[PDB]
């Protein structure tokens, strides 16, 4: 509709996007496609990322300015920043550790000496998560944010991704809360189209 | 004293959230640790890192969400944030770029001369995007000094002296154009100044152990 989103289910930070876009009940169209190095393409995403939403004829290409430009665009509930200041940190806290902390490192296994050096740096992620989260029911607190974005989108990735790596080892069972939450967020309509879409392309694909 | 800053002035992270701080003109005082993964400090600081925001007893662990909340709760001049929301999509795009593409891939290196190359080829990739968003109009992202300016001057400043060693003529940032008038152009402004001094003066006393 007035909005695009550019990029394949595939990609955890397409789903990212697309949870909050879902959760807001705004109409769009997820264009499906690859992150490309292709010059027009980095006309409109210097990197070559998905995903890139467009608007108004303009684009914006990093998951994180999307949602924050979302939230500010479409203030409505669920306020995906809180209004309560502290409330907000917590929230862009919980996003910042899942990806940087958590994501990026578990981006090595998707030899042995990494898969353990990588498991111990997840375990260390995986505890300080612990310090902030909340799960009651959502990660943040009571009501969706930002950071159920991240989470579901992220998290729902590492875990199944690395349940082979780490058979009876996985970090992500140290999160208390989490298989909960998982459960819970897939009762949920935008939740449950997304992990839909995923699990068709995975089957497609494989 | 309202606001604590909790690490030292050779982190860019720290300098980061100090050129926010100084530039709305808020009074903290810096409180000189190093990371650390004592239960003490993973109790305020989960990952064991610098910055650590204190106020009110309460305490913000990233250097993202600490200037995000200081620019809800200090809106005064300047708004790291911008009110227009595109005009803020495009700071928080040029922070991002700063900060996950071109300095986290440079850890790597100044924290196998292979390893060196890829690095590069990587950082030279990062710039020539940087270099499609960016202004430098005096500021990174325009007229006013913002988020991206935080992240710019306190990342960039490290990233082109810490890599001159590495890459004599070969120096990715010389790709970014405006970056060193912009540079010249910040140490004009006490705050930034400030910054440079402070950890200069760390510098030079940690080098004599
Ligand atoms: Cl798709
Ligand atoms: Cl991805
Ligand atoms: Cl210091
Ligand atoms: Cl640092």
């Amino acid at each position: 509709v007035m909005i695009k989103l550019h990029g394949a289910s595939i990609s955890n930070y397409v789903n990212k996007v697309k949870l909050g876009i879902l959760e807001k009940g705004l109409e769009y169209e997820q264009i499906r496609i690859a992150p490309s190095q292709e010059e027009d393409f980095l006309k409109i995403s210097p990197m070559g990322k998905i995903p890139v939403l467009e608007m108004d004829g303009k684009f914006i290409f990093e998951s994180g300015a999307i949602l924050e430009f979302l939230d500010t665009i479409f203030p409505q509930t669920p306020k995906l920043i809180p209004e309560d200041p502290w409330e907000a940190a917590r929230v862009r806290e919980i996003s910042t550790i899942i990806e940087t902390y958590l994501d990026i490192p578990a981006r090595r296994i998707y030899s042995p000496e990494i898969v353990e050096e990588v498991h111990s740096t997840l375990v260390k992620g995986i505890k300080a998560l612990q310090r902030v989260v909340r799960f009651s029911p959502y990660i943040a607190g009571n009501v969706f944010t930002l950071a159920d974005c991240s989470g579901f989108a992220h998290l729902s990735v590492l875990d199944e991704e690395l349940r082979p790596f780490y058979p009876n080892n996985h970090p992500l069972d140290l999160l208390n809360g989490w298989k909960e939450y998982f459960v819970f967020m897939k009762t949920k309509a935008g939740p449950a189209l997304v992990e839909k879409d995923k699990q068709i392309l995975k089957k497609i694909l494989a």
